[PDB]
């Protein structure tokens, strides 16, 4: 059977490894990067590449647990293998935004529970492993988390990752190499 996270090539995901977050479509954006938006002195904003031919930034996927893999439904922290030189760390986390809850990097050392707020979900496109991206702090087994990360294109064209009730991300995981 299959019940651990699986990459774009059919191999179990290495817990803590770098896998690119790529799209399930073509001419609609590239991999996932950063962007300096508003008044951040550096790209603290996580957005989708405006370059259809890019794999984006190589992201780290950790369960912050002692497993070689990452079980389905488990929470994970996603973070830049080579993050902006101005963040307390490379891990992503959510903060309130007038565009709704935005995914960003922080100039603050964050307590675990602020970064391990992500979870993947099986899109039923069968033959390749496509996942949606959930944001859950308040977690588990009494209530289902249903806060999907969508995209928000601001006036300056940035495809910002926030929590939207529409056009939610659907991704595939490509293992980064040397």
């Amino acid at each position: 059977m299959d019940d651990d996270l699986v990459d774009a090539e059919g191999n179990l995901v290495e817990n803590g490894g770098t896998y690119y977050l790529l799209p399930h479509i073509w001419a609609h954006g590239g991999g996932i990067e950063t962007a300096k938006t508003g008044n951040e002195p550096c790209p603290l904003t996580v957005v989708r590449s405006p370059n259809e031919v890019s794999k984006g930034e190589p992201i780290r996927i950790s369960s912050r647990l002692r497993s070689a893999f990452i079980p389905r439904g488990s929470l994970v922290a996603l973070g830049f293998a080579n993050p902006p030189s101005c963040a307390a760390s490379p891990w992503w986390t959510v903060v309130d935004s007038p565009q709704g809850p935005a995914v960003k990097l922080s100039q603050q050392k964050l307590p675990e529970k602020d970064i391990l707020v992500f979870k993947f979900e099986k899109v039923s496109h069968s033959n390749i492993h496509v996942y949606k991206l959930l944001y859950c702090q308040h977690d588990e087994e009494d209530v289902k988390c249903d806060q999907y990360i969508g995209i928000h294109r601001d006036r300056n064209g940035n495809r910002r990752l926030v929590v939207t009730e529409e056009n939610p991300l659907e991704l595939v995981l490509l293992k980064a190499k040397s």
